[PDB]
Parts: structure tokens; C-alpha cells; sequence
């Protein structure tokens, strides 16, 4: 129904789970990338000068996941009950705990290379684990349904997987769940048509 | 209605929001403390092996602004329309971003102590202009009415100024937002029978 605005960088980043959501509900939106050379001129403009922001009928929301949150309220992918909501939401919040841990803007590139090496071989095996545990036998992380927290785990094992090709390899329930959400029709068409990018 | 069982330290530190948020609705809740001596003995028996939890009917919840956002649905607390919803969740968001920058369990004493300085110096002043900025001359952050956001300014600007006193001299309205924050009679009372507790 509304038009859409979505400014981000060419990558997936922090507006992948919008653009998830978005090509599930089908929803159009323009999806605007900028270069990083462009960023210094379009910051000071911004709210509290960060992106991803969407701009809907004139009014620019911030804060990737508050608005993942608000484009799948009154939809199942939030969850269907209020129980439910509140476990979709600690999901996110746990994977986005640890990918926060990552200095993706670390200008040492040595200690970066190092610090990576440190999360993905002592941290992650841990996350994967409680994770692994969570998703038990179930479908989905939530039961018999996909959620948005779903997508979220499929957005940040791509990231880490471009990190650590092997990272996945002793868990075949994540391996499983990520391909699933991955043949999902409107997901598949997305993850085909999608820049080609890095991060 | 139901019956509330909260686990964390003995310290305002994450689980703080849920305690507002109960104590303005006047919802009763057993406010379990414990100490960093059994937490080793504890860690183990909870999901994702952390705190703050919520037992409910026998259920843990996890991960606190999940469980913040779940206790102020069908609230106004939450904000009255979808939008406002996404802009106390982003405010929220926004403020735990610069929060989660501080290495509260930081070894190195000296680097701690050296980074909580630059964070404190450097970054805050601009958190603050944009919060100021945000907040306008508006009551509180979205408008004429209290919001969990609020709240969460209120419990994050008081770690603040334990760490600097003279943080937010040159922000009047934001004082005056915490002030009022506090003058809430609900919050008053629970801020008195609060116990005394640094973080
Ligand atoms: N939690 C926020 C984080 C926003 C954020 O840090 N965005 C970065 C890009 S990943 C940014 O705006 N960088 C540009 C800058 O801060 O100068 C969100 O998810 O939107
Ligand atoms: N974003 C999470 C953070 C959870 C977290 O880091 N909790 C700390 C206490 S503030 C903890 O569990 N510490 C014990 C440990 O990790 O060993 C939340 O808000 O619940």
C-alpha cells in the first residue's frame, strides 16, 4: 500500500533483514544504495546520522531491527502470540549480540584479522551450540512456522560463513534450517536477484 | 495476574527496565538477586546461559528488551500507534547502541578506564545533541505521554553520571526528562526501595 525508502549501503549489512521481510510480504520499495564515497554528504542529514533509515510517506525511521520489527507486526513472522513474540524477539537479539561483537570498523587490520580469529574459533562454537540446542527438532526456530528470527539466522551464517567457509559444518540442523529459509520462493527469488556483494 | 519470578544481579544493570516497567504497572514479582559467587553454579541451567531471565508460568524468557517489549504490549507504555511503536523501539535502540560500546567486563583495568574516558568525552556529547535534539521541547520522547523509552533514559543517564557527574550540565532538557521520570509517583517509590547498588 505505501511507498517505500530504504537508504543503505551496497551491501547487505544491517538492511538485509528489512529486505527479507519486504520480499516475503511482497511489498515494493525503492532500494537505495549508496557508494561509501556519497556517505559523507548524506550523514549530517540523517537523525541521529546512521543508516539503514526508511522513509515512508515522508518520515524517516531508524534502527534496522525496530524497524524489522514494525513491518512484520500483525503478521506471523513476528510470532503469533504475545509468548512467541517476545521469544522471536530474544532470538535476534542473541545473534545480534554476538555479530555486534565483530569490529567491522576496526582500522588495524591486523589486530581485525586477529580479533575475527578469536570470535570464530572461542565464541561461536558456543553461540552454535545454545542455538543448535534452541532449534532442538523443531521446524523453525519458533515451531511450525517461519518467523523473522529465521531469516536473521540465514542473513548472519551467510556474513559468517564468508568469514569461516567451514564454521557450520558440525551442525547440520543450522545447515538445514538456513536452507530452508533459502527455498522459500520469494526469499530464493531475492537471494537471486540481490547485488552481488561481500558483507 | 500471573506470577513473575526475575533472576539477575544484585545491581540495576540490564534487568533495571523490567523493574520500572513492573513497578509502574504495579505488577507484583519476585525480584530474585544473586551474587557473582553463584552465578557460576546458576549459568548453566538457563537457555542461551545468561541473564537477565523472566520465569513465567513455569517458562524462561530471555534477553531484556525482548522481555521489556513483551510486558509493555497493549500498553501505552509501548507507545499508542504502530509508528510511535517503532519510535520508542528505535529511541530504545539507539541508546542501547552507545551502552553496549562500554567494556564493562574489560581485565585490562588500565585500557577500561582509558576507553570509558573516550566514550564519556568523545562520543556521549554527540548521543546527546541528538537526543536533545530528538526530544525538541516535546514532554517526553514521543509526545505528551510517558513511554518505556523514558523509562530507559532514565535508567541509562543514571550509570552515566556515575561514571561522569557533570555529563549532562549543558543539557537541560534531558535533566529535566530524567527529573520527571523520577517524579512519577510509581517510579519515586521503587527508586527508594531500590536497593543502593553502583551498576
Ligand atoms: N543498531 C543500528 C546501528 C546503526 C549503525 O551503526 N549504522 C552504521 C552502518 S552499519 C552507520 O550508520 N555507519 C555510518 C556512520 O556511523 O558514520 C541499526 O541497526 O540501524
Ligand atoms: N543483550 C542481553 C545481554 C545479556 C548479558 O550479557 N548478560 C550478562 C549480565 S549483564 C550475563 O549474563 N553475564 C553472565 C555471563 O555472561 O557469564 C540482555 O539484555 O539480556
Amino acid at each position: 500500500m505505501p511507498n517505500y525508502k530504504l537508504l543503505y549501503f551496497n551491501m547487505r549489512g544491517r538492511a538485509e533483514i528489512i529486505r527479507y521481510i519486504f520480499a516475503y510480504l511482497d511489498i515494493k520499495y525503492e532500494d537505495h544504495r549508496i557508494e561509501q564515497a556519497d556517505w559523507p554528504k548524506i550523514k549530517p542529514t540523517l537523525p541521529f546520522g546512521k543508516i539503514p533509515v526508511l522513509e515512508v510517506e515522508g518520515l524517516t525511521l531508524h534502527q534496522s531491527l525496530a524497524i524489522a520489527r514494525y513491518l512484520t507486526k500483525n503478521t506471523d513472522l513476528a510470532g503469533k502470540t504475545e509468548l512467541e513474540q517476545c521469544q522471536v524477539d530474544a532470538v535476534v537479539d542473541t545473534l545480534d549480540d554476538f555479530m555486534s561483537l565483530f569490529p567491522w570498523a576496526e582500522e588495524n587490520q591486523d589486530l581485525k584479522e586477529r580479533t575475527f580469529n578469536d570470535l570464530l574459533t572461542r565464541q561461536a562454537p558456543h553461540l552454535l551450540k545454545d542455538l543448535d540446542t534452541y532449534l532442538g527438532d523443531k521446524e523453525w526456530f519458533i515451531g511450525n512456522y517461519v518467523t523473522w528470527a529465521d531469516f536473521y539466522w540465514d542473513i548472519c551464517s551467510t556474513t559468517l560463513l564468508v568469514l569461516k567457509p567451514d564454521l557450520l559444518g558440525i551442525y547440520p540442523r543450522l545447515v538445514s534450517l538456513r536452507n530452508k529459509v533459502q527455498a522459500i520462493p520469494a526469499i530464493s527469488a531475492w537471494i537471486l536477484k540481490r547485488p552481488q556483494t561481500k558483507l
